[PDB]
């Protein structure tokens, strides 16, 4: 950060020399000087880099034309005005929040303005620095402790090695360095929380909207165990959602609780809805409480917000409806909502604290946002038990954490203090809706099939737009009103094959070729369903990756319809079997596979597998047990009727559970089993599209294996 | 590393003139050419600097001199050779592994040599480089995926924030383009164990001598955790030493199992031996099984070795004496004993596997090697349920890892890999005895009192030195014999105040004044007991680092003998309480804290505290159960005889626990109590040494409270 | 306060080429680099120029012909002694007052060495001057009061006038800069016996043998009239 902006030609010289002396000065100090031609230049200057620390300029000449449009982007922006006899302040500068330093025209006092430039620059850095991240930044520029842990100590016993001298090579200094421990007593502690740990915590809850905050270097892997394990003690009932990650059925398997499951809604394209309002109200509740064995009220509720697709809810409704004293939101792909308006109501921070609940938010922070892998943060606003659940964190936290994880979640948290934040939140939200709008001219301006984006047919304002009962976009048949939302960054393109109703249609072109065409092009899909693709428009996507995926789309279609060999349009793909692929051209391999879908039914068998629920033999902590005394054995996956479950079936579409631990598929779940052996059919024509069941076992004659409990 | 070596002056022109041309050409390629004066100079270039990656030299001038010594030193190391017209090769060289490339002296032959030379540099770098790694760094070279998970992108979006780029400037561009997640595929998976991942946990248990390895990161605490969840279901009985991490305890915490304990011995100085042989007999365990309630036959053990203070066991007494199925040592601390001849025996890999039982190793691979923070190694030696062990493995491990962890976890395997490893490990063991050596000359040489170190009478060999029932040195009453072995650098310094019966000094230096002398001068102290300092001459401490710890005692030795003031002397403990220790001296402190000391008879209530044990009234699962119920209540510590208590109570000194969750003291154990009490009474006098005991809190009357079950 | 002596010859290549580029490292650094030729040439550099702030050299060739000598001269001068694998320490050394750093042969480690030496050269510094005169100089060299008294403001007002320049450019940017007042509140204040005065009186007192001191800005003239009206009321003898 040592690019100073300096604007003008003034045509006297007793203005233009100390200012060419002041260049002179600040080169010798290694700042670099740009020269912006005028007004708008330096806006995009600053718009486009973030580097940019400092603007110096004639105070008459700009300062009307500089100030409001600087204080709107860079409140902290450090401002070097030279000023003149008859200078003066505007009214209309008193509201603004301006960093200001005031120079004079005078030849040979380019030496002191510049150390005065320096000095400001510094405090600059310092104001904007989070209070752990600059004292971690400090002891790697000053502090000289020995005879410490980590045993590399800065990575000198890296440079013994010669592998480990690459490695040092690699990563450098200053990562070898930050890799310290509570040795240095002068960053605190992490499992203490003191110093400035203890200020980064206060730090993350102020620009989160938590009443505490922890942070997490275990991801919202850990975070959910942590806060669960907190929230339900052992004989417990907790209701959980059904679109629940790995962790959740963790935390089931590891913590003896009775699990009563949401259950969510979902469309023709396995795309997830929302929980019903019903299911939030005590009668349901308490109804399920009494059908299902040796349960009590629940006290704890986890609920994924956002879906995986993008859905939010009305957490509103959710925090004056739903009677329970503990409701925890996996808030892991929403980490943003505190820093845009149109998220309001709609995360689990939201509002105020609610009488008699603790909400619990856990987020992914590398996830969405700037930070390490592993990086998470537990967000909590009402009242919990500091010591015990300090207890539970340390249980789950190692002790001798990753500074630079912890440096990150904390730097993150910076990038999103204040306007900053907003503004990098806003620019996410503007290119999403942008792509969004490009890709349904692109679908009305060109000839023949294009993809369609998932979103109302009107998406002419930037909000979180309502999924209502009215319209047929979503799907989703009898949906609530003022329920669920759609997230504007999480864009979900379709793909051609099926019909609005449900239906499908005679031309499709399955989702999994254009993700293949993507990864041939270096595109890396996050969700393919059978006729959809999902893309996050995080901060991390600027306009040229959305640039980049617009181009590779219309070139799919191009390449489509010129119907290219898929030896030349998917090489990877021809690689997985070049003897199959020789002679097929890439319309056949669509039209084969959405026929295989189409004759299978797919969809149908997908949405009926879901509707049901196995039957709950045995808690998951109960089947985890039996799997632990060996007690399990494998059948064919055709033989898993009657039988109780050991491991969690989870198959590719749709991507979420289907059976839990400790479940069993009756005659009144035969549809769960009906589609488990359809996608296991399905995948056995073409090579590269073969069956991703996470919890079955391919076997050497293609059948398939499940493991169940021994009877 | 692209340092190469030229060795020679010829005195031929027809010679010379090649390699000055040579010599310009690797210049071209960024190549640092060093010209060592003889064979000597060459040798110590190669053992101080891991950079060089190739020799030039004359073939037959220098072959004889060079090849042994250099296949001793580093076995993958280019040399280029130059041969002559009637150069050939010894038998001596036939057994050596050596890298050897042949060139002629010729004119304008410099860059087709240097492009040669450039190539086998390519090919030292990939022997040596493991395959993780090796992906992983490609990657970073030469991968452009988009649209990924983290939502940074290789540090992008942090460039669009100021505070973000600071960040980015601080690590650098290869720490974030290395945070990846499984987006990236030709790197596998860590949960799936595919791809190089899967290369890489081979290739860690070839280097480590165990079946099967598995990378952590979280910590050794999340390693114990996924092994004692694997070996130890609900309601079953755990064998685990009272020396335990408090991660062991979190364990019991988490898990219905019933504890019995292995009671370790200890000294007067409070360092802990180790559990007796009895201990380990079948007797004992079965008559420990029937006088605590709702015990079984144990199914799992749990045994720190080596202990803190660095005592390795028989583990092969141990193997073939302890008839548990399953035998988990938490070796944190010996993460290097595969690599040195002297640790054979005393490791739990160690051998080859022992028939019906699975051995287990958790290692923190940050603490002692060259690791970044939270790495660590699961090693098994045994038959396990792969299944359900990486079931296990996965309740614990976070779905997006942290790829630096993972990366430096098996680098560090690499830095150990065969004679590297070897010399590394030698090396250390060698300084460790040379410090203690300089610390037993200047303690004969000095005048008046001076350190001592923990160690035998005689340490005339390099190896672990056993602890014979003969020898008085340890303070062990009654040890047995071929059962305990001090590691060599684990060195633990003495200070002046006890005498080798356990009788307290009239003169006395407590250990705590010389390690706040030495965080003063910027050396930190592992371990501080009352007369004790510990030191861990791992291999990130080289000679500078021993010298300057050396000088720092001798420095403390005459700073204490001239009588300085506590103000000059001891500035931070000046600073916490600067009318306090105005006008002291470092002689009235050290004295009037060595006859606290002995006043209260310190080290006798130490003993006596944890040779008894507070009767477990619930297991730890029960008393943390209680807690998430909220049925806890603070006490004052003297209130605290019949009540069972919520949390774990560990004092300082000595640093190991006392009083376990769900365990109540009694009359038969009110030694404990009395010690906790004489803690708390001897920590009041003076600033800067204060009470710490971890599970009490001090109130602001000055009296102390622990957390009790309500009753 | 920038000149290092490097104090060697060896002959090997391993241990002259990591110095050659520590000297290239600390002239980067703005440090002159002296080399005397053996050890009373260091002894003479050492007793001739005040501005020797630290010394490089093998510390098996030397320490038993240096310690004692450097000890007697400066103790707290900064010695960069660069060990070997068999290196150790004398029993001659322990009484010795010697402020010494460890380094090791090898390529590639000068900048961080030349670091190092830029660190210990700012503690040695920070340690031999006293505490007001460290105050007034991290002052001088680091505040930015403004509207206080002096009238001319750190040398502003003399700028702004051709004399006032010629007065300026004589005395320099420090003596002006140094001429401040109590508004600066963090020098302390004489008549007040606060802050770093206060430190800098007891300071003379332990340098002088003396149970209180007090500083005169006017001279012992002054001082004899203070100390007289103390001790001589009216009408005494």
């Amino acid at each position: 950060m040592n690019v100073i902006a300096i604007l003008n030609h003034m045509g006297v010289y007793f203005k233009e020399e100390p200012i060419r002396e002041l260049h002179r000065a600040l080169e010798r100090l290694n700042f670099q000087i740009v020269y912006p031609n005028d007004r708008d230049d330096l806006l995009k200057l600053i718009e486009n880099n973030a580097r940019l620390c400092g603007v110096i300029f004639d105070w008459d000449k700009y300062n009307l034309e500089l100030c409001e449009e600087i204080s709107k982007m860079n409140e902290n922006l450090p401002l070097y005005a030279f000023a003149n006899t008859y200078s003066t302040l505007d009214v209309s500068l008193n509201d603004l929040r301006l960093q200001i330093s005031f120079f004079e025209y005078a030849l040979g006092a380019a030496e002191d303005i510049a150390n005065k430039i320096k000095q400001t620059t510094d405090e600059y850095i310092n104001t904007i620095l989070p209070p752990l991240t600059k004292a971690l930044f400090k002891y790697v520029r000053e502090g000289k402790y020995t005879f410490c842990t980590p045993g590399h100590m800065g990575g000198t016993a890296f440079q013994k090695s010669p592998v480990g001298s690459l490695f040092y090579d690699f990563f450098g200094p200053n990562t070898m360095k930050s890799d310290i421990s509570i040795s240095v007593s002068e960053l605190g502690s992490l499992l203490d929380h003191s110093g400035p740990h203890k200020e980064a915590e206060q730090y993350i809850a102020r620009v989160f909207n938590a009443d505490r905050s922890y942070m997490v270097t275990n991801g919202t892997s850990t975070a959910n165990k942590i806060v669960g394990m907190y929230s339900a003690p052992a004989g417990s009932t907790i209701l959980i959602d059904r679109n629940c990650h790995k962790s959740l059925t963790h935390l089931m398997m590891m913590s003896d609780v009775t699990p009563i499951y949401f259950r969510p809604t979902r469309n023709a394209y396995g795309i997830l809805g929302g929980i019903p309002q019903s299911e939030f109200q005590h009668a349901t509740i308490a109804k399920r409480v009494k059908e299902t064995p040796n349960a009590t009220w629940p006290v704890h509720a986890v609920i994924t917000n956002s879906t995986y697709d993008g859905l939010l809810y009305n957490t509103d409704f959710i925090k004056k409806t739903l009677d329970v004293k503990s409701i925890h939101f996996d808030s892991a792909w929403v980490p943003y909502t505190n820093f845009s308006p149109i998220y309001e109501g709609k995360c689990g921070m939201s509002g105020g604290r609610v009488e008699g609940k603790v909400i619990y938010e856990t987020q992914s922070t590398h996830k969405l946002l700037a930070a390490f892998s592993q990086a998470s943060m537990i967000h909590v606003k009402g009242d919990v038990n500091e010591e015990t659940f300090n207890e539970a964190y340390m249980m789950h936290t190692t002790t001798s954490p990753h500074y630079g994880i912890v440096a990150s979640t904390e730097t993150a948290a910076a990038m999103m203090k204040g306007n900053a934040g907003k503004r990098l939140i806003n620019g996410s939200i503007e290119r999403a809706i942008k792509f969004r709008k490009e890709i349904k001219r692109l679908r009305t301006e060109s000839d023949g099939w294009f993809f369609d984006v998932w979103q109302p047919d009107h998406i002419d304002t930037t909000e979180c737009w309502p999924l209502r009962s009215d319209s047929t976009w979503h799907g989703f048949k009898n949906i609530d009103n003022e329920h669920m939302y759609l997230d504007p960054i999480k864009v979900t393109l379709l793909t051609p094959g099926m019909e609005k109703d449900g239906t499908m249609s005679d031309f499709g072109i399955p989702a999994s070729i254009v993700a293949k065409y993507l990864d041939e092009h270096g595109i890396v899909v996050e969700k393919t369903g059978p006729y959809n693709l999902l893309f996050l428009f995080s901060i991390g996507i600027d306009k040229t990756k959305a640039l980049s995926l617009l181009r590779a789309l219309t070139d799919f279609k191009r390449a489509f319809d010129l119907n290219l060999r898929v030896k030349n349009m998917l090489p990877s793909l021809y690689r997985e079997d070049p003897e199959f692929y020789e002679n097929m051209r890439i319309q056949e391999l669509a039209q084969n596979i959405h026929k295989l879908i189409v004759h299978h039914n797919l969809p149908d068998l997908m949405y009926r597998a879901f509707e049901v629920l196995p039957t709950m033999v045995m808690t998951p902590y109960a089947a985890f047990q039996k799997e632990l005394h060996g007690m399990t054995e494998e059948v064919y996956l055709d033989e898993m009727v009657g039988r109780i479950n050991a491991n969690m079936i989870l198959p590719y579409p749709p991507g979420v559970p289907l059976v839990m631990p400790g479940e069993m598929i009756t005659e009144e779940s035969r549809p769960v089993l009906e589609f488990l052996q359809m996608l296991c059919e399905i995948g056995a024509h073409y090579p590269g599209f073969e069956t991703d069941i996470h919890g079955a076992y391919r076997q050497a004659d293609g059948r398939y294996t499940v493991k169940v409990l021994k009877e």
